[PDB]
């Protein structure tokens, strides 16, 4: 009878070959040992399935009509308040949330399609909390407010701040408390190329590029302070960001 359908979020659903007397299709899925079941208006594996955890928490799997997105939710045993929600979007990125007793989000883990992550923890009712970005090879740490995420790396008297706005726009700034003009770093941000250019003693020294691939690269200028030299090097560990700030 049934037809297996592959779903975003590493799940499968079995949809009946034919519809019932009401025209509806039966859906069955097994998600981490839990058996979920439902009925659907459509014949392609989309719709709603429900079951329960061993501890009586309610579970619902919602598959969008075009199979592009899945939502896996856990609720209190009466089904009233959310406990956890995982949404896998059509790019196969995911958001995984936990909620407090009021249904307010207390943790949000974003896994980008490329596997890098934003981890927001200890989220309060104002949308503030702790923030981490998990990149390939290293992690950046900072805070979340309702206005932006700010991830901070410190080296000497330099503080590098990577900001991710509420709308997702990246900007980077550098601030150095160094008194000496021979050694003080300053930097300018180019939003078009996502590039922070560092200057010391009125000469450009380095370009730090925050790529659309969620990597950081560093390239030096010649001693003339005007032309780039060599080729950009991808950062592989936090120590190499610190090196770029020296």
């Amino acid at each position: 009878n049934s037809v297996s359908v592959d779903l975003p979020g590493s799940m499968k659903v079995l949809v009946s070959k034919s519809s019932n007397a009401d025209g509806k299709y039966d859906l069955i899925a097994t998600v981490d040992a839990l058996e979920l079941s439902g009925t659907s208006d459509k014949n392609n594996g989309s719709g709603v399935l429900e079951g329960v955890k061993a501890d009586a928490s309610k579970v619902k799997l919602t598959i969008s009509d075009d199979l592009g997105q899945t939502t896996l939710e856990v609720f209190k045993s009466d089904g009233s308040t959310l406990v956890s929600k995982k949404v896998t979007s059509k790019d196969k990125s995911s958001t995984e949330e936990k909620f407090n007793e009021k249904g307010e989000v207390s943790e949000k883990i974003i896994t980008r399609a490329d596997g890098t992550r934003l981890e927001y923890t200890g989220i309060k009712s104002d949308g503030s909390g702790k923030a981490k970005e998990v990149l390939k090879g290293y992690v950046l740490e900072g805070t979340l407010t309702a206005e932006k995420t700010t991830l901070v790396v410190k080296e000497g008297t330099v503080t590098l701040s990577k900001n991710i706005s509420k709308s997702g726009a990246v900007s980077v700034e550098l601030n150095d408390t160094d008194s000496s003009a021979a050694t003080k770093k300053t930097a300018a941000w180019n939003s078009g190329t996502s590039t922070l250019t560092i200057t010391v003693n009125s000469k450009k020294t380095k370009d730090l590029v925050f790529t659309s691939s969620n990597t950081i690269t560093v390239q030096q200028y010649d001693s003339n302070g005007t032309s780039l030299e060599g080729s950009a090097v991808e950062i592989t560990k936090l120590d190499e960001i610190k090196n770029a700030l020296k």
